[PDB]
């Protein structure tokens, strides 16, 4: 099996599975949406009671399953839990990355697409103050580059231009993941997570230089770092603070699980685990929350900011960045270092989750690293389709994989380990080779707290929230739905398949 | 490897593979649609240089194949031409009839609901002359069972009844494939085709009898049978016949080859394939052409009887036929023997055209038998939720595996066979056994006018048709498309497994 080469290489891999586009387009919006330092109570408490207890329970899970030569969850749950069932649950650790994965590279593409146009200057050309006049260009440019529909017909049309780049995005994934593990992911770890990092200091620094007369960047700063402890009763912000700390740490979508197979048997996940998970986390509320925010709040102030995060996923980092960006001398290129940023940023996430069907494959059925990740990349650049032309496709895979599943999946890990496998053979296997030892309190919210928080958090979903989405949307989610739905079926034959081959050797042997 | 127990249980299957919902409802809407007699003379000349020579082409693949341990395109391509490209043309006879077999099965299982309705009287009853009186209510029950769309979305939405028996139907197709060859499908095909066989008589008598104002069904048999020689120039009249004559026959599904692969090394496939094809064609120009049509135009007179044809592929069969029965003594009872009949007709096709996945799934993935069935019904259940909620779908499957796929899939293993493998080989594999001799002239048949004939015939359709089918479709044919295009990169991904396990395996012994 390969592993990991350096410590530092594992260390900043693991950091670029989690450092994406979570960190600078998500946080910003949650965190807007839900009143800035009304969000942030919830978020650090899920960080403690959620992210990082759970982040050593994949990485632990991991490394468990590396050790027997395999490492994605149908073959870990199942030596976990010697049950049928464990690799029929187990198939959703390929499911929700795969699926994940077929909306997250087009996204990443358009962030490819955005920096080539800026970085070349062909971008539009706002007219010389009304607000509407400078933004009009930038959304337009978006919606063309999209293809958002202008009639009734749910249709998308993406640009030639954005359907070649997604096309060159796709081989820059493969690129990377055909060289595999310590010659392919590690290396370009070491050279992008730098860069991003540079990039993202670069770009806060000009934000704070922000003053216009609706406000400074200080005004951003405060927005989202004042508490109001009258939101702390509201369950939506806790639904939204617990979904994007497993969306920014990766969990839930079996790709830590899978990056920590190639960490040696004996090595540690303890330190390492919380060094990825906090270098994330600084990534996240210092670097991703000081860069669009401000910005915003200096150039339109707190209240039509706030709006903007409200008006889409997408607004406040595709349309308004550039258009604030545009009004300062040298703004083009500081679009241009944006996407770029952007890019790195979600191309170390693809990798990541677009790996754990590469070790599948390789693991289970046996093929070469070649065919893996050529087949891999196949199955997602086909279903990208769907996202690239069917309207609102993309949010609707985001929220079954993305959303539901990843909670879901992070809940159904933790019983396996913890409750199933054993709470004291899971402490002692976390612990292993610790170079420092989870603090006993964790034992208990590992085993106890974290369940219960997740579990109540997902009653409450399905209660009062998602009724209102199985009955109030259009008639083509169905389309997005049973594709996604053939895709379990599909990696539920896989996995049939792989029990077959494993049979069949055995008997050989 | 199984085999055919007996001579008479082999023709009796392969004469239920071809005997089908082609001869009840496919073959009177197209000569109807095509001016009956007029129809008559390019399917005849259709049958003598396409139907027939492709027949035994078929049978000597799969009986060949079959010696190998191989029974479905992807192994049978690569044995004739020992090419890569072989293996992925041969994609199509596991793809066409797996596609096939998801819109087919659903019409099936509506002559399974009706039937049972029609059995309980659980119909329409029309108001005792103004025939929109009559047929209307019939029409109604229809849209009722499958959901017709009432507004503007492309949506349909079956009755829960509907969806049951379509449940019952993929169950009463598994009963029989899980029993395996002899004691499966040979052993139904005793049973079915006399009962068919009986019904289709005793139905064919009774419309014999009806005599109304507008006509007698001698009026019915005259204009079906009597030739038209100035629509002998007309390409689309040609291309129709043709189409009927793969579609009736079961040539370019990959059907008949997987049933051929299991008759033994040195059985006669001369007399047999023959025989099989002529009983096919007693069963469509006798039995199928003489119900539907005499009756419709006893009742309505020629023109109106026409008119219907045109008016859909399923009013003559589903609405008019039960409607001008209920006119009569005993009617409800008829039309319960109609679609009685058209269900063992439906069902020994249907089983026909799963049986290649399952054969795929035995001899190249090694699955069981009871696996290999039970997750071909799986994705062909699975994947008929589209023919079952998305209006048109099934058209566009029909069209691309049913209509296109198997004219090219027919040119293509003629020219792999006659062409590449080599000629004096194919005649040689053809002839070999034979109890009867294939006749000198039907060497130059298939090797030279067959291909050409065929070749200038798809030609002249993508020239003059199918431009105006790939911009003149509502945007919903690209969710089917999609699929469907999903479904062969399946396909291939399981050939290209089946290859590695073959590597694999061999590099043990
Ligand atoms: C591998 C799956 C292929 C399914 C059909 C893909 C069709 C892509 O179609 C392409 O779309 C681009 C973006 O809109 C257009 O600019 C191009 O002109 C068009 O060829
Ligand atoms: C990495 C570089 C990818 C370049 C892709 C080129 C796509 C060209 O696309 C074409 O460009 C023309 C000129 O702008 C436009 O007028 C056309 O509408 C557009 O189709
Ligand atoms: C399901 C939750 O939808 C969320 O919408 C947000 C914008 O409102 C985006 O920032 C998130 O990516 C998306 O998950
Ligand atoms: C379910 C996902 C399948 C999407 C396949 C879309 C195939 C491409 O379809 C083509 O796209 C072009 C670019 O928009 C259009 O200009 C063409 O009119 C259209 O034929
Ligand atoms: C919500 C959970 C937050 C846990 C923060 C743990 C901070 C460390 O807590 C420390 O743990 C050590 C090891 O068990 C003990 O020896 C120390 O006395 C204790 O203070
Ligand atoms: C491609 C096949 C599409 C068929 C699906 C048709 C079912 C439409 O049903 C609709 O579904 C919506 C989404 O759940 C709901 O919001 C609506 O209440 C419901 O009427
Ligand atoms: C295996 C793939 C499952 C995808 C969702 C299937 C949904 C079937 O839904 C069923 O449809 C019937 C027919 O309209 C309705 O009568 C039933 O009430 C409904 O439950
Ligand atoms: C093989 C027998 C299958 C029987 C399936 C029963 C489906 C019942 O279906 C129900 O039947 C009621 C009474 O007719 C109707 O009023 C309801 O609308 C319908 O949903
Ligand atoms: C593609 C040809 O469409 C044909 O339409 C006919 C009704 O017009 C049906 O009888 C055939 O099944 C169908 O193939
Ligand atoms: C692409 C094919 C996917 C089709 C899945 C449809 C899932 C079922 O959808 C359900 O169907 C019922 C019966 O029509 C409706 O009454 C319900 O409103 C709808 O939710
Ligand atoms: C369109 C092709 C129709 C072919 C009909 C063939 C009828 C049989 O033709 C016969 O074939 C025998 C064997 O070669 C010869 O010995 C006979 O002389 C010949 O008449
Ligand atoms: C589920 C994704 C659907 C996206 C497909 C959108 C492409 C629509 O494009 C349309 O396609 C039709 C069918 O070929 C053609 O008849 C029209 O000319 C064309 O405009
Ligand atoms: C940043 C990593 C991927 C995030 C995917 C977010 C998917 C949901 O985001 C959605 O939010 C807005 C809601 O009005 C819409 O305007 C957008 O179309 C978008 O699809
Ligand atoms: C009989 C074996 C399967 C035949 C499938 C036929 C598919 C095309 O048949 C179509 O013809 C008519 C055209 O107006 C439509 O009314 C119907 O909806 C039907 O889909
Ligand atoms: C799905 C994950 C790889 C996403 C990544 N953690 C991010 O924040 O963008
Ligand atoms: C696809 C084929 C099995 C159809 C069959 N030959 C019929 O006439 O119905
Ligand atoms: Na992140
Ligand atoms: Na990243
Ligand atoms: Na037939
Ligand atoms: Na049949």
């Amino acid at each position: 099996r390969e592993h990991w080469a350096t410590r530092l290489g594992l260390i900043l891999a693991m950091a670029g599975n989690a450092v994406g586009l979570g960190n600078f387009l998500r946080f910003p919006v949650q965190a807007a949406e839900n009143g800035g330092g009304a969000f942030m109570i919830p978020y650090i408490i899920a960080f403690l009671l959620v992210g990082i207890p759970l982040m050593w329970i994949e990485w632990a899970m991991g490394r468990y399953g590396g050790a027997q030569g395999h490492g994605t969850t149908p073959a870990i749950f199942y030596l976990l839990w010697r049950n049928r069932f464990a690799k029929i649950l187990g198939v959703f650790g390929l499911w929700i990355p795969l699926v994940v994965a077929i909306y997250y590279v087009y996204i990443e593409s358009w962030t490819l697409g955005f920096a080539i146009k800026f970085l070349v200057g062909l971008v539009p050309e706002p007219p010389p103050t009304d607000p509407d006049s400078i933004l009009r260009p930038f959304k337009e440019f978006l919606y063309s580059y999209i293809g958002v529909p202008k009639g009734d017909e749910p249709i998308l049309k993406p640009s030639l231009f954005a359907y070649i780049v997604f096309l060159i995005t796709m081989f820059i994934n493969v690129s990377i993941l055909i060289r595999g593990i310590s010659k392919g992911i590690e290396r370009f770890a070491k050279i992008a997570m730098p860069t991003l990092f540079i990039l993202a200091v670069f770009l806060v620094i000009r934000v704070f230089l922000l003053e216009t007369p609706n406000g400074t960047a200080a005004d951003g700063l405060n927005f989202l770092w004042t508490p109001d402890f009258e939101k702390l009763k509201d369950p939506g912000v806790w639904i939204a603070a617990v979904g994007q700390i497993f969306f920014t740490l990766s969990l839930g979508f079996g790709a830590i699980i899978t990056y920590a197979s190639y960490v040696r048997k004996d090595q540690d996940i303890v330190l390492s685990g919380l060094t990825a998970a906090t270098l994330n986390e600084k990534a996240e509320v210092i670097l991703g929350g000081s860069i669009s925010i401000p910005a915003a709040v200096a150039f339109f102030g707190v209240a039509n900011a706030v709006a903007i995060a409200k008006a889409g996923a997408f607004n406040l980092g595709f349309i308004t960045l550039p258009a604030i960006f545009s009004q300062t001398a040298g703004g083009t290129f500081l679009g241009f270092l944006w996407f770029f940023l952007l890019f790195f940023a979600g191309l170390t996430s693809s990798i990541a989750i677009m790996q754990p069907m590469i070790a599948f494959l390789e693991d289970e059925l046996k093929l070469s690293r070649k065919h893996a990740v050529l087949w891999t990349a196949a199955i997602v650049f086909f279903s990208a389709h769907l996202v690239m032309f069917l309207n609102k496709s993309l949010d609707e895979m985001d929220f079954w994989a993305g959303t539901i599943g990843v909670v879901f999946f992070g809940l159904t890990e933790l019983i396996i380990f913890f409750w199933i496998f054993g709470a004291d053979k899971a402490w002692e296997e976390i612990n292993r080779g610790g170079i420092i030892k989870v603090p006993r309190i964790y034992y208990y919210v590992m085993r106890y707290i974290t369940p219960a928080f997740l579990a109540v958090l997902l009653v409450v979903w399905a209660r009062e929230y998602i009724p209102k989405i199985m009955e109030e949307t259009h008639w083509t989610v169905w389309i997005t739905r049973f594709y996604i739905i053939g895709l379990f079926l599909f990696l539920t034959f896989l996995v049939f398949l792989a029990e077959r081959r494993r049979n069949h050797e055995s008997a050989g042997t």
